[PDB]
Order: C-alpha cells, then structure tokens, then sequence
C-alpha cells in the first residue's frame, strides 16, 4: 500500500526485442513463448537495418507530455518528500554502451532530458548537455529536483536488469519485432509473477517484418455529460444470459487487458460474444452448439497473413484444397493420394448413401466449389468426365473483370447452385465472394452462411487470405482488405473448454505470406510457390476433448 | 452574472410529449417538426393509460445520484452565495412540481420516494402539511431552499404553467423529452421550444413500450448571453493521419448539426454514419452509369424489427411500390407491365427496348425482365422462354423450400434464398443487387440478413431496408414466429456525386422516433397477402428530398 518510488517518479522501461537466430533449434518442432522475442543489439548496434515505425513509435512515448496532468504528478512528488510548491519534456535514461553506439548527430536526444548510467565516465568528459549519475539512489534523487513529466528507460541489457530487479520499472513498452536476426545482447527474462501483459497493439509491417507493440504492467505484490450515459443506460438488464453455464472467471486473462487492438481480437472476442450471449440451439449433427447471427471481420492483407497464432495451424491441405477447386476437381481421391483428408468423410459409401447419392462412386463428390467455380450451369455426369468448355468460368470470368473492367460491382464468384445441392456430398458454406478494386488494390468479401468458430473458421480465414494473394497476383493488383461476413455463427458444446483455454492466451504478431512471383496465370500455381514466413504460435490444441 | 443561475444550482426540466389530434386535416400530407410533440395531459391525467418504459427512465433520472461528483457542486454553490451549509445519509435529488400536478397525483406513491419533494403554490402552506415536504411561492423562492439544502440535482416536472415560465426566464439547464409516438387527446400543451435557446445535443435508441414507439432526447441550453492509460491510449494512436482525405471535396462544417450532438444511438444513424463514412473516406471511382461514385467496401447494419419499423425518417420514403413489387417477386412473375399498369415505375427504365437492346436482348419484348428475382425465387434452373410462359411446377421453389425448413427444421444453417443464378444472369434485364437473404431462428423469433452486392445509399438502400424488413415481418407470421432482426450486409457502398449535395442536407437532420409496421393477421400463408393488409402506423418524417437536384 506505501508509496513504491516507480509510481511517485514514474519510471517505465521500453524496448524493441527481435528474435534470435539459434541453429540445431529445429524450426520444425520450435516451442514459442514471451521470451522468443528478446534481442536488443547486435556489434554494438541494433539487430536490424532500419525498422522505421518502431523509431516513430519510440520518439512518440518518450516525447509526448501532458501540461494539464503536470500539477498532479508535482503535488504527488512533492507531498512524497515532505517537501511543497521552456517546455514540460521527459527524461530518458541510458547506459554507457547505449549512448556511445548512438551517432553524434542524434544526441543528446532530440526534446528530452538526457541522463546517463556509468561507473567510469564522467561529467568535465562531456560537451554536451547531459546528466551523469553512477548509482541508480543519484536517479532517484535527480528526478526530486528536476521538472519533468516522465522518466524511461532506454536500456542497455545490464540498465533494463536492474531496473528490473529493484522493482523500479512501472510499466515496460515493449515492441515485438516478428524477424529474425544475428544477435549478441538480451533483454531479460520477464518474471511473469511481477509484470503481465496489459495491451496489445494493431499488427503493423515495417521495412520487411511484421511487428506489434505490447505494455506489460508491474503486478501487484466540462466533466459532466458522464451522467447523461448512465440515464441511456436506465434498461441495462437484470445480469448475463450464459452467467450459469459459462463463468466469467473462466477468461480471467482474456479480461484483464484494457487494449486488444491485435486483429486476433475480432475472432476472438466473437467467440467469448458466443459464450456470454450465444443462443442455445440443436443442429443438424446433434451435437448442439451457441449461436449468433451476423457478423463482419476484416484482416488488412497489406500489413500481415492473419494466421491464427493462439493456436497451431498447418497450410498445406488447404492450399491443396485451393488449387482442387481452382482445377475444377471434384475428384476426392485427388486430394486423399496427397495425405488431406478435409473431404474424406463427405465421400464414404456410408456418407452419400445419406444423402441419397446410391448411384454415386465412393469420393466422387459432385457438383461442388470447384465445379461451380469453372462449370456453373453444367449437368453433372461423373467426377472423372471432361467438361471442356461446359457451364460458365466463373474464374476466367472475374479475372477478366478484375483486369478489364475493375470498377464493375458484379465481380462476385458463387458456389451456391440452387439446382444442384442435392446432387453434392454436402451444400457449399462458403457461399460467396466478391471482389473490389481501388488504386491497384484488391479486396475480397466472403460470405460464409455457416460458421464452425472452434475448428473451421480459422481455417477459412486462412483460406481466403491467400485466395485474395493469388487473384491479386495473376491480375497484377496488392492485396489489401480479405473481409469475412459471418450468417450463422456457432460454437459447437465440445469445443468451450478448448475455446476457454484459448481465449486466456494472449496473441503474437502474423507471419506473412510469399507467393513465387513467376506465377502470372490463376492455373499454374503449385503446392511450392507458397511459403509462410515468421509463424510464431501457442501450442496446438485438439478442439474436441474425446479423440 | 460570473456564473449562471441555472448553471450553479442544477435546474432540469423532465417531460414526457404524446402527438395531438388535430380535427379535420389529412394525416399522409401534413409537415413534422419538433413541436409535433406538445400533449402533456388530459383532464388531469396522463394523455396515455400507462406508458411503461418512460416510468422506469422518469424514476431513474430523478432518483440516480452521485455522491462522488458532489464536492465539486457543494464547493461550487456555497461559494456562489458567499455562505458555509452530517444530514439524511444518503444525497437525494430535489423535484419541483406546481399544485395542478401535484394534486392530480394518488397519494399512495407520496411523496416521491427517495426525493426532496418541492411544490408551488399560493392556496397551501407549511402548516397544513408534512415537515418532509417543502413549499414556496413565487420561483425566486425556490434557490433559496436549494441553497439552504443538500441535494445533487434538482428537476422541474412543472405542468404547462410551471414550464412556461421556468423556461421563459432562461432558468433550465436541460430539458430531458420523452417523444410519445402516439396521438392523444390533450387539454394542456408544452410551450414552444425557442431554437437560439435550446438545440438537442442526443437521442437515443427507439424503444416499443405498451404498444407505441419512443425515444428520448435532450436540449441543451445553447450558449448566447486512471489516467495512467490515457497515455497508452494517445501511443497506441501514434500512427494516424493527421487529415480526413475526401475533406478537400466535402468539409466537416458542411456537417455542423451531425457532428453536435453527442450521443446518436437512434437506429437511422447507422445508415447516416455509413453515408458520412463514405464521404470523408470513400474512393473516387468510376462506374457503368458514369455520374461516378465515392465508394467503400463492406458495412453491417441490424435493425431490431421487435422495437420499431426501420423506415428513414431524415427525409419522405412511399412503400406502396415496393409492397406491390414484392407481391410481384412472391407470385413468380417476371412482366414488367404488371407494375406499371399499377402506376409503380421501379422497373421500367430496365424494360425499355433502348435498355434491352443495350443488354444485347434483341429477341426480348419490351417490359420482358427476364429470369429475374420472382422466377429465381420460385423457379431456379428452370428454361426461361418469355413471360406468359406457364412455369407451373418446373425449377426449384426456393420460397417454398424456405418456409418449410423454418416451420419444420428451424435450427438448419441450409436455410437461404439465392437470386444470383450464374447460369441465367446475362439473360436478366440487370443481374440482381440482393443477392440472398438468409434466415434464423431462435426461440419463437426469426432473423433475416440479407446480402447486397451494389448498395446506392442515396436512393436505393432506403427502400431496400424497408423492403426486407416487410418481408421479414411477412415470413415470420406466415411461420408463427416474431420478427427479430432484419441484418443488412452491404458490399459495393456507394455515394453517387449527384447526391452528395441532398445527402449534406440529410445528415444534419435529426432522427424522430420510428413509425411501426400492422399486417393483417388472418394472412397465414405467404402467397395471400395482398396491398390492403399491410398498415403503416406513426410516421413522422422530414420533408421529401429530390436526391437528384438536377430537375
Ligand atoms: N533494441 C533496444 O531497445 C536496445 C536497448 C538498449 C541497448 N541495446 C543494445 O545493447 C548494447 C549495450 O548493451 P549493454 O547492456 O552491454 O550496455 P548498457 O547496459 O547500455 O551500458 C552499460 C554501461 O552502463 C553503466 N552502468 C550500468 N549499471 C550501472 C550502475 N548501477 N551504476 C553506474 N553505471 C552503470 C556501466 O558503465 P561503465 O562501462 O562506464 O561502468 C556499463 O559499462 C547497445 O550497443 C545496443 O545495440 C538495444
Ligand atoms: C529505436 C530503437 C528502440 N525502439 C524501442 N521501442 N525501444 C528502444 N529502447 C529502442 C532503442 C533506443 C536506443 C538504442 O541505443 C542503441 C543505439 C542503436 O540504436 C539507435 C541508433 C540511432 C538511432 C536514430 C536513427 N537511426 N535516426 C534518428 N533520426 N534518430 C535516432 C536516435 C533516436 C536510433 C537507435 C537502442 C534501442
Ligand atoms: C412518469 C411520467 C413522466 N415522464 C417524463 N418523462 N416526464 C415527466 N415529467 C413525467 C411526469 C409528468 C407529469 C407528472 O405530473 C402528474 C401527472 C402524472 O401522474 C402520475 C405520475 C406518476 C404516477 C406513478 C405511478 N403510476 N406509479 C408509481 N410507482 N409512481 C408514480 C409517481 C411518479 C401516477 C400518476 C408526473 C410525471
Ligand atoms: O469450411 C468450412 C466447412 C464446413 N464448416 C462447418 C459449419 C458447420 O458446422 C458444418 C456444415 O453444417 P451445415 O451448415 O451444412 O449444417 O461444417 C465450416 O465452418 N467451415
Ligand atoms: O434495389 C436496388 C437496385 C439497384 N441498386 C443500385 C446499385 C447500383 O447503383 C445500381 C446497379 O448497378 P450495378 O451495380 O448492377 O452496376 O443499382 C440498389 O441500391 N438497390
């Protein structure tokens, strides 16, 4: 309860950590955590060429002061020490090795009181103007005499660990850089007793990674229009509806951030909406779920591959299944001789004998996405036929507008044959998509009227991601938004406590995906013109608990 | 005058406004404005039996306090007076209500509870009365008891007299109104509002409460004569423009009436704030019809058809052409004569022999659509030959199909109806904009998305609201089930520059309460319904605005 000298002086640390090249660490079986990313320098200087938004970021916190707060902060300075009564700036704090590796032309830092840490060194050795301390006790009693807004941390490996130790650190600032680096300092391991993660920021891309900001948090060990809200809120109703079955307690972590601004969060938070509010409904399996009806996420392709990362998650069988459908298969045997099995269970004697398909091959599918997509109209015979020239391409066709007339509102592919569901293994969930194009720039909307949250729906995202990267590609556009329209969305009865689990881990920054460049033609695509890079990730989870 | 009277003390006018029969006028051609709502009472009752939402709201706002916020408002009184006024423990508001009203009230509920009660008055006093109670005598009489008092806000519920003058004499802060949206018989009026003394500054969301519509809003008195994270909140906004880029086409003082207010959660400000969105950050492009467009991609709007009828009330919207041109799709048809021998023109530009000719239909006949919504709906897949042809049992009767999965297999996710047929669309006269709606049930309660491809929020999307929000209403009672939400999924969303003038008049007007949907109820089956049967209730609205300013 006593005063802590970090909240009095407020002290916080900031750093920007990349992740640190280890050979014979198998990248096949690598296990992530928070600790992945921790490296500060490299030869005595950062890891990185030039990674400009975290400069940006970096020159935003430790410059930005708030005149109207600065009496608060005073008085609470002033009533600590028994004490009373040009422009406000911070300070900023560094160690000797810093502050040598930064080039004359930059210091002192730029609208900040610049302090340096150093056994050896001293003041009649510097011209410029600048503080030297050789113990943190002189810090403390520095920011006693100075006017200041608030002090940071600018690191040095040894300045962070005690800062660190001695508990003096009220928050760290903390930038994940999501690349990969020859490095030889390190950030200490954060003790997770005493400092959590608090917010997240948006996923950015920067000179060639992606990257996000975090704020971990030192743990516990006119103003009247305010009233006008509450009268609004008069019909603010009795408690929850799933507060029996589902325990807010359950999400402990998930609630205890203040920002999640990660694009992770519009999956997530849909599936803890489902949870707290779902309706409780039977469906076609028996097995039950909660449901929603109705909502929009929207993933910027431009900055990051929105590859779940709370979560394990492979890419092969589905860019498989992309290219099956884009080859106009529905051959089920196609995909089974390449060891994906998404459709093995829609193709057995005993699957389409309930659907009333005797007369149907084992794994011959039917009418399905990839049919639609390059045969619309045509009558189906067999999965092994040639359907040259037969139905409408409707995938020749939209590249063709996306080329050619790319302000047309029509561009729009469907899967959703009204005349032929009867006639497939199953009718299509991805009912729809439909394109727009603005300034070189590719977006994509996918209507799915069917939505398996636990299992499905990560992959789907994934799916029509890379969709948009191809289209974008073969018509020479940049990906820009892939944005995915919910009907009913549900989370199926055996999957909440892999889904509780889940929503209590706290996101890593996207990979990003590369296509072969050589590629110009929608058709010519193979299993190895795509790679994923930087997939940083929790454990795999098995969603249903039984198998 | 270094602080003001109404300021320092906390006055607050509270009402509640019905809508007044007028005798012998015409109800479908007579203008709305904020005075539309003046009927206070009746023969010393309410207007209305019992309005129930209002009751708990009326309670909520006179009873709520803070006792937090009240250092600053001590502080701020006791200075004013130049004087130094531990007492009932807990703070309590002060209400403020003449004889008339006081004495219309059953004493079974007096005085109010967890009030200071006041009253005016020149034929009571003190002694025939409660210590509890208080009363005075002229007005001026009243800040004297507030400042020989503790109390947090104190809220004029008056009657007609007690507001005129309070309200004449520039003593009210703000007026918290409750817009009835019914007609009633009234004796007495609340006064004209003077607009360069008060403007409404919020509205709120549109409730259905015993059978009526309403919102509540609020005037404000117009001016004549943790923050540890507030921080990590401005570093987590260090990456943003520092300009809105379509501000160099159209300014944000071209929106001073949107931009005023400080809560907008009536239901049309999701059509407004998409309309905004697109003009301030919506792409210039060019499209098919060459007027060019600013366009966006992807918007959701959920309209809850339970609480009201989502018809636009910034400017006038007719439903009688789209009611018939639903009929029309219901029944199968595809002849554009139909519809004009009705005098409904929504599709008439599109079966000209110059717009066939233009869609390389030669062999087509005038007013011929083609396989269009109506023939998808009830004959998906099936050979289109011309309009008369007889289509009786051939193709998929999607509507059918429909309504017997939600009777009979309501918690199906296969539960659509799809227009947008690959295989016939070039032999449309235009391919269509709704693309498919989509159906849910739960607990007695059905919802509707409907997707659309092409979105002209100046012209179409209005009507296209409405549109399924009817037919919403339409499946549900024909399925035994109430409406829920009608959810509105746009794709291509479009401005088209000939209306950005119209629609900068639009946004700076401000929402009334919507108007609420009546079918007949003996209308059991989808194929029945007819023009008749189908009651719109309580519109008020806006002038008309012709979108196109042209003629
Ligand atoms: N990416 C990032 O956010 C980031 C942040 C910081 C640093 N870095 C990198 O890491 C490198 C330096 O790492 P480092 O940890 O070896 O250097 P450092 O911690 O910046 O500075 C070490 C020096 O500061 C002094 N010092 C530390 N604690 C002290 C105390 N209690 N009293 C007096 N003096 C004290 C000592 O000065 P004497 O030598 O004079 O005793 C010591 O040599 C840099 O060149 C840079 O590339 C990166
Ligand atoms: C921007 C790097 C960074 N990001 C974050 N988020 N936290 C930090 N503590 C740091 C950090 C700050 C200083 C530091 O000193 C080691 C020296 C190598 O780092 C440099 C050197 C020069 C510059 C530089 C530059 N390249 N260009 C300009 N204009 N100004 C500056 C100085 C602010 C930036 C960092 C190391 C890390
Ligand atoms: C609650 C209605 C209302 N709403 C709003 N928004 N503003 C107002 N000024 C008023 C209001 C207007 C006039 C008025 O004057 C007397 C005529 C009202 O007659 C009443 C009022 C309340 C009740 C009543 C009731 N029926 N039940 C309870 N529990 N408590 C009460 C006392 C408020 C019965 C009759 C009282 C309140
Ligand atoms: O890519 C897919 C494919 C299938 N499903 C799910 C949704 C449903 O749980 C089930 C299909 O159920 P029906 O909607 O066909 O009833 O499969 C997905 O979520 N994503
Ligand atoms: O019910 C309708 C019908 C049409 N449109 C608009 C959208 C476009 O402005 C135009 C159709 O143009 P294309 O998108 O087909 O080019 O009509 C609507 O908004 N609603």
């Amino acid at each position: 309860m006593m005063e802590q000298v970090c909240d009095v002086f407020d002290i916080y640390a900031i750093c920007a950590c990349c992740k640190v090249e280890s050979k014979n660490e198998g990248k096949k079986n690598e296990v992530f955590n928070n600790y992945t990313f921790r490296g500060l320098g490299n030869k005595g200087v950062l890891p990185w060429k030039c990674i400009s938004l975290d400069m940006k970021y970096f020159r935003a916190v430790t410059t930005y002061v708030n005149e109207s707060k600065y009496e608060k902060l005073k008085y609470k300075r002033c009533k600590y020490l028994n004490k009373e009564t040009k422009k406000l700036q911070n300070v900023v704090v560094m160690g000797r090795t810093n502050w040598e590796s930064i080039p004359k032309k930059f210091k002192p830092l730029s609208n900040r009181i610049n302090v340096i840490l150093s056994r050896t060194l001293k003041k009649e050795d510097f011209d410029e103007d600048v503080y030297i301390i050789n113990k943190v006790e002189d810090l403390i009693v520095l920011l006693g005499k100075l006017n200041y807004y608030k002090c940071f941390i600018l690191g040095g490996s040894v300045v962070y660990q005690e800062f660190l130790e001695k508990k003096l650190i009220k928050k760290i600032y903390f930038t994940r850089i999501n690349s990969t680096y020859e490095c030889d300092v390190f950030f200490p391991e954060i003790n997770e007793n005493e400092y959590q993660i608090i917010s997240v920021s948006d996923v950015y891309t920067s000179n060639n990674t992606t990257l996000d900001f975090i704020i971990y948090k030192k743990t516990n060990n006119d103003d009247e229009e305010e009233d006008d809200f509450v009268y609004f809120n008069f019909n603010k109703e009795k408690e929850e509806k799933n507060k029996n079955s589902i325990h807010p307690n359950d999400f402990q972590i998930y609630n205890s951030l203040k920002y999640k601004y990660h694009p992770e969060y519009q999956y997530l938070n849909i599936i803890y909406d489902i949870m707290m509010n779902g309706n409780k409904q039977s469906d076609r399996t028996g097995v039950g779920v909660l449901s929603k009806f109705g909502y929009i996420m929207k993933f910027d392709l431009s900055q990051y591959f929105p590859l779940l990362t709370t979560k394990k998650l492979f890419l092969r069988g589905i860019i498989e299944e992309l290219l099956w459908f884009i080859r106009g298969e529905t051959n089920g045997n196609t995909l089974l001789n390449k060891n994906v099995r998404i459709w093995e269970a829609n193709g057995t004697r005993e699957f389409l004998d309930n659907r009333k398909l005797f007369h149907r091959e084992v794994n011959d599918l039917g009418p399905i996405y990839g049919f639609q997509w390059r045969h619309f109209g045509a009558e189906y015979t067999n999965m092994y036929d040639n359907y040259e020239n037969k139905g409408v391409d409707q995938l020749k066709n939209i590249i063709n507008l996306i080329k050619n007339d790319p302000t047309s509102r029509r561009i729009l592919l469907c899967a959703w044959n009204v005349k032929d569901l009867d006639q497939m293994a199953l009718p299509p969930c991805h009912i729809l998509c439909q394109f727009y194009v603005f300034d070189g720039k590719l977006s994509c909307i996918m209507y799915q009227r069917s939505c398996d949250l636990g299992l499905g729906v990560p992959f789907n995202i994934a799916s029509y991601s890379i969709f948009t990267h191809m289209i974008a590609q073969v018509c020479n556009l940049q990906p820009a938004q892939f944005i995915h329209v919910l009907g009913n969305a549900h989370v199926y009865n055996n999957h909440i406590d892999s889904l509780k689990i889940q929503l209590n881990r706290i996101p890593y920054p996207f990979p990003t995906l590369k296509l072969n460049p050589d590629i110009k033609n929608i058709e010519d695509f193979t299993i190895s013109d795509f790679t994923i890079q930087n997939y940083v990730h929790h454990e795999k989870i098995s969603m249903d608990m039984a198998a």
